[PDB]
């Protein structure tokens, strides 16, 4: 079984949880419809989605809400994980306590599955989740533990073998815990592996609507780790999944003549253009950024999941 009672106590305080969300047009406690989108590596809210589905999940009905946890999403997973849960807990009260869908992209699932792991609070407060590319698993093109250069906190948290990637998979979070929606690509130059179209990829969930893209649109389609986000065809799924009364994307609603790899039809000529230059943003953050030469601890109730693995305080013990 998944973790259960109370939620763990947040390692920052609730002004600045609170200081990391924001709503397109409204406060978070007064807010209709919206939706949470959960930002990459090296990326803010706005610089994964402005271009994408901040004005695509308005046109759809939603209002856009997202979080910015700093820096650029290179701290530690566990801490972005807490921007998230604080956030889901306000959007919820402040629409009238209805559930509210999270829509994420590469380690924005990570994020999301989680606090959905974890924190068991906001398992009735998510209605769905429609994650672009994510890397449960990490990745193994970053190289082993062993030979990883210095690099960020959740770079260390998002490659396989990780103390977090292991915790995640102990406690039971490679199972989908709401309805839960994949959408990645065995062309993906950043996570890895992907390509078999089964449980063995970085982004399948147990239980989940797990749609590899080459699995419909051909083994000659192609689209990268930020174009799993920003395609037309990626916003098909996602439509889907957001309308479906299963909570999950539904093979009907999407098809072979849907596979285009470009940035969203809907989208402006300038957000197009924005949309292909996803994530160059992401690579400045990562040259100014924090690194380190180990991967952060696992706070204490991850702790248990992962015993034996090393971090940065040493190894892992009951
Ligand atoms: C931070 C890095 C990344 O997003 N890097 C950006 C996208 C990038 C793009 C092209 C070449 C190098 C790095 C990453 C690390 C582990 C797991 C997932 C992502
Ligand atoms: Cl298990
Ligand atoms: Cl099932």
């Amino acid at each position: 079984a998944l973790p259960s009672g109370s939620d763990p106590a947040f390692s920052q305080p609730k002004s600045v949880l609170d200081a990391g969300l924001t709503c397109q047009g409204a406060s978070p406690s007064s807010v209709s419809k919206p939706i949470l989108l959960v930002p990459g590596t090296g990326t803010t809210g706005p610089q994964s989605f402005d271009s994408n589905w901040i004005p695509l999940s308005a046109q759809l009905g939603y209002t856009p809400c997202w979080i910015s946890p700093p820096p650029f999403m290179l701290n530690d997973t566990q801490v972005n994980t807490e921007y998230m849960v604080n956030a889901i807990t306000t959007l919820y009260a402040g629409s009238g306590n209805n559930k509210l869908p999270v829509l994420t992209w590469s380690q924005g699932g990570l994020v999301a599955q989680w606090g959905l792991t974890f924190f068991p609070s906001i398992r009735s407060k998510v209605d769905r989740l429609m994650a672009f590319a994510p890397d449960y698993k990490g990745t193994v093109l970053a190289g082993p533990l062993d030979a990883l250069a210095v690099s960020a906190p959740s770079v260390w948290q998002q490659t396989t073998g990780s103390a977090l990637t292991t915790a995640l998979r102990n406690a039971g979070g490679l199972t989908q815990i709401v309805p839960t929606t994949n959408l990645y690509s065995a062309t993906d130059e950043i996570c890895q592996p992907q390509v078999s179209n089964s449980p063995l990829d970085s982004s399948y969930l147990f239980n989940g609507k797990n749609v590899q893209a080459q699995a419909v649109c051909g083994p000659l389609f192609v689209i990268d780790h930020a174009g799993s986000l920003t395609s037309q065809f990626s916003y098909v799924v996602g439509r889907s999944a957001l309308r479906s009364t299963t909570g999950q994307a539904r093979s009907a609603d999407y098809g072979i003549t849907d596979c285009n790899p470009l940035p969203a039809n809907d989208l402006t000529p300038e957000q197009k253009v924005a949309a292909a230059a996803l994530l160059a943003p992401g690579v400045a953050a990562i040259v100014a950024g924090p690194k380190q030469n180990c991967e952060p601890d696992l706070m204490p109730y991850a702790r248990p999941f992962a015993v034996g693995k090393r971090t940065c305080s040493g190894i892992v013990t009951p």
